[PDB]
DNA sequence: CCGACAGCGCATCAGC
DNA sequence: GCTGATGCGC
DNA sequence: GTCGG
């Protein structure tokens, strides 16, 4: 990357502020930053360069200015060295724990892989299992393992029911050549906006997966969202295949044009795109797109991802463009 | 200066 | 058990 | 932390 270093200071910094101050806002504006530097087709000279960039102000200017001259930032400096912090940072690693349970994990003298690993009686069962695949849960996935488990997943799914239509999305969906999970769009005829004809849909997928012994655990499952783990096969006396995340998300089959365009991401290119169709008078879930005296009103019509993009007045941009 | 910051499913808990 | 508020991940 | 009213 051109800005490279630069952006590994702010999705630092990012970190920081979700995980130990817990200010989701100074976050998102992180990564924000992050995102629209890392696209800046510029190696970047100054903090005045990429102040004029949406989303890089005054103070983060600063902080590349001072990054660009002495190859570091003090404050990041101060913060690895700060126990409590490290601490904190660590245990948000574990899927399952999020910032409040990890400080209040550090209260309790919980605060080491170690200590984790003795204390299983002290976690909710999502937190057990991101415990349990901590190291797997951290590597990525190559693009041609993306492959093998999207042709294992829609086979299975075929076999259940011919009528079934899943859809890989993600940055697997974006063309990327590794993701960090696999997440599922699931439809079927049958559950739409206006009814749920048959029962245990997500169900029976899920238990299809699990006798292949595709899908190994589950974090947590529902009537429209699973998220679970799962792990390709591997031959004869090869290593095994590190367990990966698996989301499968049964989607209204007449909302599937909402349902794609989120699940494809990328996640700031999600919250971009809201918070621009905020601006234009729209609100956009995973659902639907409404007008929005901030009362949402009805939905309207989506024949393709396209004509979502055309309501907040976008240029259509495919999904390998969406990787922000 | 200062209000708003994308939006939602599942797990978990407390008040009734 | 029902309702609503929180934490969490995406 | 940044942006728009
Ligand atoms: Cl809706
Ligand atoms: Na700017
Ligand atoms: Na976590």
């Amino acid at each position: 990357t051109l800005n490279g270093g630069i952006t590994d200071m702010l999705t630092e910094l990012a970190n920081f502020e979700k995980n130990v101050s817990q200010a989701i806002h100074k976050y998102n504006a992180y990564r924000k930053a992050a995102s629209v530097i890392a696209k800046y087709p510029h190696k970047i000279k100054s903090g005045a360069e990429a102040k004029k960039l949406p989303g890089v102000g005054t103070k983060i200017a600063e902080k590349i200015d001072e990054f660009l001259a002495t190859g570091k930032l003090r404050k990041l400096e101060k913060i690895r060295q700060d126990d409590t912090s490290s601490s904190i940072n660590f245990l948000t690693r574990v899927s399952g724990i999020g910032p409040s349970a990890a400080r209040k994990f550090v209260d309790e003298g919980i605060k080491t892989l170690e200590d984790l690993r003795k204390n299983e009686d002290k976690l909710n069962h999502h937190q057990r299992i991101g415990l349990k695949y901590f190291g797997d849960f951290e590597k990525r996935i190559p693009r041609e393992e993306m492959l093998q488990m999207q042709d294992i997943v829609l086979n299975e799914v075929k076999k259940v029911d011919s009528e079934y239509i899943a859809t890989v999305c993600g940055s697997f969906r974006r063309g990327a050549e590794s993701s960090g999970d696999m997440d599922v769009l699931l439809t079927h005829p049958s559950f739409t906006s206006e009814s749920t004809k048959q029962p245990k849909l997500l169900h029976q997928v899920v238990e299809q997966l699990q006798k292949v012994h595709f899908i190994t655990d589950t974090l947590s499952k529902g009537e429209t969202k699973f998220m679970g783990v799962c792990q390709l096969p591997s031959k004869n006396d090869e290593k095994e295949y590190p367990h990966r995340r698996i989301d499968i998300r049964l989607q209204p089959k007449d909302q599937y044009y909402c349902g794609v365009l989120y699940f494809t991401g990328s996640d700031i290119f999600n919250k971009n795109m809201r918070a621009h169709a905020l601006e234009k008078g729209f609100t956009i879930n995973e659902y639907t797109i409404r007008p929005l005296t901030g009362v949402a009103g009805e939905p309207l019509p989506v024949d393709s991802e396209k004509d979502i993009f055309d309501y907040i007045q976008w240029k259509y941009r495919e999904p390998k463009d969406r990787s922000e």
